[PDB]
């Protein structure tokens, strides 16, 4: 079971808006909207989104498995050895958010400062005083962006593999000798970094001169995700507030996918008539250039959609009925729609492009959207054992130390982190490695005001309710 399957099991079901029937669904935790800011949900005017693995949420693992072998052919195709060919995409090895050391050649699961909870290269786990030779106080300084690449979102789960796949090729390989740095072969050096910037090329190429964007869009049922409620809860918000879609996708694929999206043989609920996804949105902004969008921006574009093409020129005219829009920046959002940052709730997935930078940049308000989350919480309460010893042991260890045993325990530890660990994958759970939380987990709690399996979660609240985070207090002030 993937955790796009229990986002689709849960998508089959259609909407009771009984209310007695929403508080019960709302409390169940894979249906929760969870909140590490206080949001009070009334004040908010404007609901904008995200598209891709927001509303359009990939089936896993075979849209990883697609782009997986594409971007194989591709390498293939210019140069890289055949025996690539004969790899296969296998979703237990690779977890969201790691870095990859661009020097070493190492996948890498850190905490926010830094400190590594795990360390792999190639498919070879390396353990504590190994890792020391590398990385003498087990820590990177991840702003260090031109060294260490984090692989941020779930369009990079097939390179986070496929990186492994090569270094353990190379390493393996007798034609290769294996340098700190990379792969010799007579009078070729074969840099990992070098490799990494291939890895990335042929990514990028597959999304944007490559077959996947055609292959996905000739069997959407195979690749996308489709829920009946998503219309509903859309129109629901454009009862109280306006919608908006900000989307770094071209209009052509956007108007492929969100057709795809809405369609069903009604409109909000069984029974309506249909209207095409357009009329869900006071505002339609594509090629959005995430993050720089929170920033500068680019000029404001209008789409001509009988074509897809951009008409010639700066749209310099009102918010008009419609109209779609290319470029621009998050100004245009609040200028055309009348709002301010903390009117908005941006829903996205990217921690980075869409969270992070609207929060600090802009003052928006934040939903990420998690898709993981479904399959993570099945795994945590079903080894919570696990976790509870955790917690007891560092504890007692305390004790010990102010008072063999303190090094038998460390040990004891380290063999409950690993068992816990390995219950989500190879490279463990997206939140946390053992005890220790990942850089991706305090990164939701610091940006996504609120987060969930999916935005399909807000259905079963009301629009006034107030989102209550606990208050947080420092050490001293208990
Ligand atoms: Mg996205």
């Amino acid at each position: 079971t993937s955790w796009s399957d229990r986002l689709q099991n849960a998508a089959d079901m259609p909407a009771n808006m009984d209310k007695h029937a929403l508080k019960k669904y709302r409390r169940e935790a894979y249906h929760r909207v969870f909140v590490n800011r206080s949001l009070a949900m009334e004040k908010i005017k404007c609901f904008g989104f995200d598209m891709d693995y927001t509303l359009a949420v990939y089936k896993s693992p075979e849209y990883e498995s697609l782009g997986f072998e594409l971007t194989v052919e591709r390498l293939v195709s210019i140069g890289y050895p055949q025996e690539l060919l004969s790899f296969a995409y296998d979703s237990t090895f690779p977890t969201r958010g790691l870095v990859f050391d661009t020097l070493y050649g190492n996948l890498l699961k850190v905490d926010a400062y830094g400190n590594l909870l795990v360390c792999a290269h190639g498919f070879n786990f390396i353990r504590g005083p190994e890792t020391r030779e590398q990385y003498p106080n087990k820590f990177i300084q991840r702003d260090d962006t031109e060294r260490f690449y984090i692989l941020n979102t779930l369009f990079n789960l097939p390179e986070t593999y496929l990186l492994a796949c090569l270094v353990d090729f190379f390493t393996n390989c007798p034609r290769y000798t294996s340098c700190e740095t990379g792969f010799k072969d007579g009078d070729l050096f074969m840099s990992y970094r070098s490799m990494f910037q291939d890895v990335r090329d042929a990514v990028d190429w597959v999304h944007y001169k490559g077959s996947l964007k055609e292959k996905t869009v000739e069997n959407l049922e195979k690749y996308v995700v489709k829920d009946g409620k998503l219309p509903l809860l859309l129109s629901r918000m454009k009862e109280v507030g306006k919608v908006f879609l900000a989307t770094n996708s071209d209009y052509k694929y956007t108007d492929k996918i969100m057709t795809y999206l809405f369609d069903f043989p009604h409109g909000p609920k069984p029974g309506s008539s249909h209207r095409p996804w357009q009329s869900y949105f006071d505002l339609i902004l594509v090629d959005a250039r995430k993050p720089l969008f929170f920033g500068e921006g680019t000029v404001l574009r209008q789409v001509d959609t009988k074509t897809g093409k951009l008409k010639i020129g700066t749209y310099t005219g009102p918010l008009q009925h419609g109209i779609v829009y290319s470029g621009g920046s998050s100004d245009t959002i609040c200028d055309l729609l009348g709002a301010k940052g903390k009117d908005i709730l941006y829903i996205g997935d990217h921690i980075f492009g869409d969270i992070l930078k609207s929060k600090k940049r802009q003052g928006w308000r934040t939903f990420l959207v998690i898709p993981e989350l479904a399959q993570e919480l099945h795994v945590w309460t079903d080894k919570s054992s696990l976790f509870e010893e955790l917690q007891s042991l560092d504890i007692f260890l305390a004790e010990l130390y102010k008072h063999p045993d303190i090094s038998s325990i460390q040990r004891r530890i380290k063999k409950v982190t690993h068992d816990m660990d390995m219950c989500y994958g190879m490279m463990g759970s997206l939140f946390r490695s053992g005890s220790r939380q990942t850089l991706f987990a305090s990164q939701v709690m610091r940006y996504a005001d609120l987060y969930a399996a999916s935005f399909i979660n807000l259905l079963y609240y009301p629009f006034s309710y107030l989102f209550r985070a606990a208050h947080v207090l420092m050490p001293h002030e208990s």
